[PDB]
């Protein structure tokens, strides 16, 4: 479960959040792969309740109605397409499973599906999986509403309706088995692993009994003996019953304190300084580095709907989310998840944006295909993070210093701090507000380097920085707190 059965050398996996399966089979082949990306996470692949009113959110894709591959992503045949392609390129998928509920229960009955499928929330009848009155917690829920109303009663959390979404009955064995029916179904189609939705809001014990009913992943692509890749999304920050710790025996875990605390030093707030990153890692509380999934920003937190709240960075703060991103994918701690989003007319009032809800580009309902610029950049409203220069070249970074230890750590006392990746990587931050200006001690071979964040190394020469590290492993950097990056990086492939 713990591995990402990625292919040796990629360490990154990226969230091409609402994107189309055929935009993604290209993805794959003309830029993942090429690139060292290691997988994608993509959105629920099976059918959701089709919303109207707002019009299409995002959200309305973690309201299931069946679980057929069918979607505002595409159909079954796009998906198994997807999936063949990107596995042939060496670029793992990672499905989105939304298991532990179905749709909200306030929701009309009709036919008012991604599929057209029928469905009655208010009699529980979901034929199209099927799913009846009796697989779900309604009897089980002890709360005078049937939602969950206290997090501090682990009970409830895990056997009432998280805000009004139907609670499946997971410890019957049916359900196990209709679960497993579409996770085997996908996992023999070529999925490398999951994400699993809402899993604090599902018991340890009934996530593992339906682990238990899981496939190897396809020999045709993977060797004998294979486990998908388990990634539980359970927001665990203090003071709550429920730890991410007891979900350790099931997969890895989301360290949603990861983004929030690098949010708030990044951003300087509450008196917090870069230089406090020296020991970044389990000695913050986080839990162990390898049950752990990482990531700066995620799609419900980069729009407030997450844990983390106003510290949490993200592309509408280019300049110090391509920082947090760039010391997130140095830094040896965790698996390394990189966000790519999609623009929405942001409208705060009150301080909250009343635009949250605004689904993925599209046209009367029909989501925008992503298109590429000349200068590799996104258009329709995508605004693809992962094909920025400082992010991508991180990207490579991350797999060049692949299990190189933490050393050479350098910091001012205040926001300058320093630190390479064994032999193979060095990287530089200035966050203060006052210049850079300092030599060393890089721990890199003698000769001339790229800097990755400013430019590249193209054909014998770099089209940005240039660090020259001496004899003895000590080089000059020099980043004005005016820089467009206040961050420097090189490693041993952008060498010259
Ligand atoms: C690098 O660029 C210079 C011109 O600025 C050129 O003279 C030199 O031959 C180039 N080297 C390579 C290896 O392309
Ligand atoms: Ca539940
Ligand atoms: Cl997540």
């Amino acid at each position: 479960q713990y591995s990402p059965n990625t292919q040796q050398g990629r360490t990154s996996i990226v969230h091409l959040f609402e994107w189309r399966w055929v935009d993604i089979a290209l993805e794959c082949e003309r830029y993942l792969a090429p690139k060292g990306f290691g997988g994608v996470q993509v959105s629920p692949p099976n059918e959701n309740v089709a919303i109207y009113n707002p019009f299409r959110p995002w959200w309305e894709r973690y309201q299931p109605v069946s679980y057929k591959l069918c979607t505002r992503s595409g159909n079954e045949d796009e998906f198994r397409n997807m999936v063949t392609r990107c596995n042939n390129v060496g670029v793992r998928i990672y499905v989105d499973a939304v298991i532990n509920h179905m749709c909200g229960n306030a929701v009309s009955a009709g036919t008012s599906s991604t599929c057209g499928s029928y469905f009655n929330p208010g009699s529980r009848d979901f034929p199209a999986v099927p799913y009846s009155g009796w697989d779900f917690n309604d009897g089980k829920c002890k709360t005078g509403s049937g939602d969950i109303e206290n997090y501090n009663d682990a009970t409830q959390v895990r056997d009432c309706r998280l805000t009004g979404l139907l609670d499946l009955a997971l410890e019957k064995d049916y359900v196990r088995s209709k679960i497993a029916e579409y996770m085997n179904h996908l996992i023999d189609i070529g999925v490398a692993g999951f994400r699993l939705d809402a899993s604090k809001h599902m018991w340890p014990g009934d996530i593992k009994a339906i682990l238990d009913k899981l496939h190897n992943l396809n020999s045709n692509w993977f060797p004998a003996g294979s486990k998908p890749f388990i990634y539980q999304e359970v927001i665990d920050l203090g003071g709550e019953p429920i730890k991410s710790s007891d979900y350790f025996g099931n997969g890895r875990v989301t360290e949603f304190k990861y983004g929030a605390k690098l949010g708030t030093v990044i951003r300087k707030w509450n008196g917090e300084k870069m230089s406090y990153l020296k020991n970044w890692g389990e000695g913050w509380g986080f839990v162990p580095s390898d049950r752990a999934l990482v990531f700066v920003d995620s799609h419900d937190n980069q729009r407030g709907h997450g844990a983390g709240g106003a510290s949490i960075l993200t592309f509408w703060d280019a300049r110090l989310y391509k920082m947090a991103v760039g010391f997130m994918l140095a830094h040896p701690y965790g698996f390394t998840r990189v966000m790519s989003s999609y623009r929405w007319p942001r409208q705060f009032q009150n301080g909250n944006d009343v635009n949250d809800w605004v689904g993925p580009p599209n046209n009367n309902g029909v989501i925008k295909e992503v298109t590429i610029n000349p200068d590799t950049t996104c258009g329709n409203d995508w605004v693809c993070e992962h094909r920025w220069r400082q992010i991508r070249n991180m990207v490579i970074f991350r797999n060049v210093v692949d299990g190189q230890p933490f050393t050479n750590w350098y910091d001012n006392g205040s926001n300058q701090v320093a630190f390479g990746r064994g032999n193979r990587g060095f990287i530089v931050f200035n966050n203060d507000d006052w210049s850079f200006s300092l030599t060393l001690q890089t721990g890199l071979p003698a000769g001339t380097y790229c800097d990755v964040i400013s430019g590249d190394k193209i054909n014998g020469n770099c089209t940005g920085i240039k660090i020259y590290v001496s004899d003895d492993g000590k080089a000059h950097f020099s980043i004005s707190n005016s820089a467009e990056d206040p961050f420097i990086a090189i490693h041993a492939e952008s060498k010259l």
